[PDB]
């Protein structure tokens, strides 16, 4: 491609499943294109997207390298890029082995458990044209309920796949900071969750993710 | 164990997500012993099941002629069963494929787009402590936007993944069954999205599936 990195990554300032994706790109010491759709325009859902994902979401991933290969959904993305590109197995485990589903599984609960319940008290929270305090409670206690179920498991480990961070553990990251910061009230997340944040602050202080959250910062 | 069969699959009589999971346990041909959780008992959040999901939620699936290897989420359990025990690749392609993260991003797209975005719309129509009228338009239109983006890929191949049904198709089925029948308007899943329910209703006729609707309208 034009900008001559590896990857095409379209991806969004703001919203968490972009930058999701950046952080394990970033760990892998990958090359991408980070293209930066403007959703007040409606790009994510023009047609030249939309040939992209139909989905008109973000993210989604061309692989350079590889016939230009596209694939969309966070953690698909995720997958592609680690059993692909961590053949050294840095950040992830092995495919073919009992642990990968393990990995796939605390995944799914990301993708499907925490990101569009904690998405839900984002919406209710600010953007929906009435405020609903039923709606508002319900997806702040889920929130809540999602990290009781993180703390029961990380009180008792280390990592979500025992042994190792993973992509597992770095999926959680963007939605978890967002809820740290505008979900919850402030020192709720330490106080009422303490492993949850250690483990999330840990993670946070990773070279590589620390490089990519001080690029969050600046796109601010 | 003591039921005699490989899994054992915790589960639920009316919630799709355990018979998201029986479809493809029944497509290839395994044994397993369903254990139905009585919600109403708090079944799934006692200590005992907490132990085999700490997100007390099912479906979970125990694999007794693997080390009694532990799995949960339903696209998780559905991705360790074909890769396991779907080597001929019946309803499934090869690991290690560009074509198996196309399936995986369909499966993420079903259990992060489909399932808890349906959900809401469940929720808030019948079993929300007050009715909501935003709530539930929002969470109808964003039925409707799902299943449209399924229409514009179905009605230009035949499957997600193109070539041959496989688990990525199956995954979307109790879902849009739900949505079929009591979240839309009769007939307004076969006019307004006729690919989508074509595809729907021919994948309900495979005989393993028909089999399974069939325990699933028994225990109604
Ligand atoms: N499962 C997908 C989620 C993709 C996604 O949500 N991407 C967002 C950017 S992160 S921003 C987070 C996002 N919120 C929104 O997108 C808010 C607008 C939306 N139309 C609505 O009405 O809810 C959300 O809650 N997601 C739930 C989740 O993470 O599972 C996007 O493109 N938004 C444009 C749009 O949809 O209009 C993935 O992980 O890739
Ligand atoms: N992502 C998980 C979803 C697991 C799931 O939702 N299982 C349901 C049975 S299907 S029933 C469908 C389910 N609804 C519910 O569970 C309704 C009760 C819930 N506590 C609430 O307040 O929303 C739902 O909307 N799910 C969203 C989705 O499929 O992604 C369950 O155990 N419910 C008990 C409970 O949570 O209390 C998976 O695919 O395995």
């Amino acid at each position: 491609m034009s900008h001559g990195k590896q990857f095409t990554l379209y991806t969004h300032k703001g919203g968490p499943n972009g930058w999701k994706v950046t952080i394990v790109l970033e760990e892998l010491g990958l090359t991408y294109e980070s293209i930066f759709l403007d959703f007040q325009k409606g790009e994510h859902k023009a047609p030249e997207y939309l040939k992209v994902n139909p989905n008109g979401r973000i993210p989604a991933l061309i692989d350079h390298k590889n016939n230009d290969y596209t694939v969309w959904e966070s953690n698909a993305i995720i997958q592609y890029l680690v059993d692909k590109y961590d053949k050294d197995r840095k950040v992830s485990v092995a495919p073919g082995t009992n642990e990968y589903y393990t990995q796939l599984q605390w995944l799914y609960f990301q993708a499907s458990g925490q990101g569009p319940y904690y998405g839900q008290a984002a919406w209710f929270s600010v953007y929906h044209p009435e405020k609903v305090p039923s709606a508002i409670e319900r997806y702040r206690n889920e929130i809540k309920r999602v990290l009781g179920v993180l703390e029961s498991v990380l009180s008792k480990q280390e990592f979500l796949v025992d042994g190792k961070a993973t992509v597992a553990d770095f999926s959680f990251l963007p939605w978890n900071e967002g809820a740290a910061k505008f979900l919850l009230e402030g020192s709720q997340f330490e106080e009422e969750f303490p492993a949850t944040a250690k483990w999330h602050k840990k993670l946070l202080e990773r070279p590589a993710i620390a490089k990519v959250w001080e690029e969050r910062a600046k796109v601010s």
